[PDB]
């Protein structure tokens, strides 16, 4: 069927194609179904609904499409009906336990990226890996295939370095401390954090307060072919496009599979050319990575995964059990990690980190012999060395590198949570800190979140303030201050 | 965040929830994030879609809502944004193969028919169970409390006798036939069949021919308390609503777990009430069940459950290797049917298929000594006691009980296969029958179908016609033709 492209301004969340009642008859089209719409060589794939709003002859897209496919309004069409996937046959075999051919792998992977294979198919995909698993053969053609159907950055400057944290610790911003101190050791190292979702704060989400965080993938090289760093956000440009949609699924089931994981993280370093990459793994209670053992084995995988993906690879294992640093929030976070590199003095947990991690990845830059890439990184920060490649960084960003960090803006409101008792502090819980955070409106507000006066092993005499939490909002500062009141997060002993 | 609704000309196949850009970053709510939607008694779960066409102040609701939600256009209602359901971890242990207690089990079923767990959550539980298999007592759990979340309609008449095949064979009518010789012996049947999804026709389809197939279980009740018997469609009630949810996935992935096939199969009887339950199995190369040994297991699954549900369940392994009959297509269906019952004779396929299960039922009914039922079947179809007992369902299902067979319209345009070769007709395939006829347009046009000349072991010299294709469009036809060329149905050697 032929029909002429007639834009939506609607945003679905998936590919939504808008026919007509009695030309969807025609063609014996059902909601839900999924029908290939091209012109030319490029062609979309879309979920079919059916509304009056368009005339018989125009077919309805919505803006999702257009950010990936280039369609003018008033354009004509030809809207077919789609057959099942060949791939779902091959989800199936995953599905009963059998090993994956890398062609079959691929053909899974890019009907992902094509969008032929939607929620239901990937759900399964991915129940079906963390029921069966993947073994290393099957992950490292997942992960090239991962890396492969989307958008590749090719850089000039070698040796490349990356740095990537598993996650799951709050306030870790120590991925912005260590990529300026890096550069100006003058390697090269270009980081894309993403923006939070299920968290009060993203690498991304800090960044955005003090500097523009999206860009092209040829700006972004631009800006690492001068400034030798940048810290930009992921989204917007195309990498590991499947990896993304994956993790939708993910995070409605609460499960990530092993296997999954490891190729979405390799796949992203594996398109823009990074020749060492460090990981941070932080295990603790309430942290991704329960113990040291389970960590142990996982760096294992990812450095052998980097073998595979011709990545030489060294991973460490730290402490996830409290917050890192005493603010929780982007804007909090912001003006901690940028007074800490301004400054050269911060919180220990968040400077001896920043250090420590990269001075792994001066060692490995070739930078600094070996034993002496911790100290190497705590003179470039104390020298003030890496405030000025932060600058750079920033100018480059489009911010304003003469900004001062005094000067960012907290949340207005705030509510400020003192000891019970007198005591020792115990333990400090992730989740409910992080969550505490978000009810004050992060990250969506840059002004709420949490900041903490106390650390674990802290003695504690009764009245004093154990966190403060700050709300752009003041209904926002009830429901936080109800949800902290309920968590207790601090513990005393 | 109260709101006016607005109900939008639309059909998402999903409960869409329009909200506008505005509105949506205040409440922190995304495109397809779960949002709950109240009034008074009244609430509903939708997704919300990022739209421009409702202003601020207002949230839109596309017509699928409409259906079961008595939701008034400019009715003020609150919309608030739904957490994950606590069902999800339910989801999860099936997904460790942990056995599901039946508070679990219910709860998950709630929130399917209550759309908290959308694609992605169902199609997990769905891969689960296939990959890991549903236990013989969480499915009478599961199938109970499919049965209890929706209609549930009590017929006064007892014993109530219901029939059952699971199918995957062409040409079908049978039911039809049972139906109303089962009734004339005073027996209770109340069938309601479903609309053809995936084959040729359904029963549901045919007696549309005839007879209005929608239906309120009020109106539902009434016939059968005086009727006796009724044929309608099951779609209109809200009977089971979990089953066809939950469908939708198995028939996305080609997979049909036999636990949860019971339970779909099984509650809808449940739930009418049905004490004598006859289930037939066709067992037999492209269909279901292909062998006969899974047949026979099959069969004792379904007895066992209806032992757990209280239900005297037996089970009728039948053949299913060539089409029942010699018509494929509702218009075609329906006068094979209604003629057999007329005359009280027709093709041996659909007559002592249809007599023999009708027997069983007798015989389950007391109305029939043991080893007598088929011989009294018969006696009551050639009686025309049957084909008088049809008009009365036909009446009452808004029909003229005056109706000539042989009047049925059928599609204007035709083409005719002959035998290419002279020999012995060894084999033929519905699924390549089937397909041909869905080409022809069935069900969608009653007039589309395909009508055999001949059947497995005829012998038939060069040149004899074989199968006529109808069709109600020349273009339908043609485009079936060459897939019938393409097919070759009938093998002859």
């Amino acid at each position: 069927m032929k029909a002429k492209i007639r834009i939506l301004d609607m945003f679905s969340g998936r590919y939504t194609v808008l026919i007509n009642e009695e030309d969807a008859k025609e063609a014996k089209l059902h909601p839900d179904d999924l029908v290939k719409i091209e012109a030319g060589k490029k062609a979309v794939y879309g979920s079919v609904a059916l509304s009056n709003l368009v005339g018989k002859g125009e077919v309805g897209i919505s803006r999702d499409v257009l950010d990936l496919h280039n369609f003018s309004e008033g354009e004509t069409v030809s809207v077919i009906p789609a057959g099942t996937p060949e791939s779902v046959r091959y989800i199936k075999k995953k599905m009963h336990g059998e090993k994956l051919r890398k062609v079959e792998i691929e053909a899974i992977v890019r009907d992902i990226v094509d969008r032929k294979l939607r929620d239901i198919e990937i759900s399964s995909f991915v129940t079906a890996l963390e029921i069966n698993g993947l073994d290393m053969d099957e992950i490292a053609a997942l992960t090239i295939a991962m890396a492969e159907t989307g958008d590749m950055l090719d850089i000039d400057r070698k040796p490349i370095m990356d740095v990537h944290s598993i996650g799951g610790v709050p306030g870790n911003k120590t991925n912005i401390l260590v990529v300026p101190i890096v550069a100006a050791a003058g390697l090269t190292i270009p980081k894309t954090s993403s923006r939070a979702i299920t968290s009060a704060a993203g690498t991304a989400d800090v960044v955005e307060v003090f500097a523009d965080v999206s860009f092209s993938l040829d700006e972004i090289k631009r800006i690492v072919e001068k400034v030798g760093a940048c810290l930009v956000w992921g989204g917007a440009l195309n990498l590991a496009p499947a990896d993304d949609i994956t993790i939708k699924a993910e995070r409605a089931l609460s499960i990530d599979p092993t296997g999954l994981m490891l190729a979405s993280i390799m796949s992203k370093k594996y398109a823009m050319g990074s020749q060492y990459v460090l990981i941070d793994i932080p295990t603790g209670k309430g942290v991704k990575v329960e113990t040291v053992e389970e960590a142990r084995s996982l760096a294992r995988d990812f450095i052998e995964l980097g073998k595979r993906l011709g990545q030489y690879v060294e991973v460490a294992i730290t402490y996830g059990g409290q917050p890192i640093g005493h603010t929780v929030g982007p804007a909090l976070e912001a003006r901690e990690a940028l007074s800490a590199l301004m400054t050269g003095k911060g919180p220990g947990s968040l400077i001896e980190k920043a250090t420590g991690l990269a001075g792994i990845l001066l060692e490995m830059g070739g930078v600094a012999p070996a034993g002496t890439g911790k100290k190497m990184a705590k003179e470039i920060l104390e020298s003030g060395k890496a405030w000025e490649k932060m600058k750079e960084i920033i100018e480059a960003q489009g911010g304003d590198p003469n900004i001062k960090p005094e000067e960012i803006p907290i949340g207005d409101k705030t509510y400020t949570f003192t000891a019970a008792t007198s005591g020792y502090v115990t333990a400090i819980d992730n989740r409910a800190i992080t969550a505490i955070a978000r009810a004050a409106g992060a990250p969506e507000d840059k002004g709420a979140g949490i900041e903490l006066y106390v650390k674990v092993g802290e003695k504690v005499k009764e009245g004093d303030p154990l966190f403060t939490i700050h709300a752009e909002h003041e209904a926002r500062l009830d429901q936080a201050i109800v949800l902290a009141r309920r968590t207790e997060p601090i513990r005393i002993e």
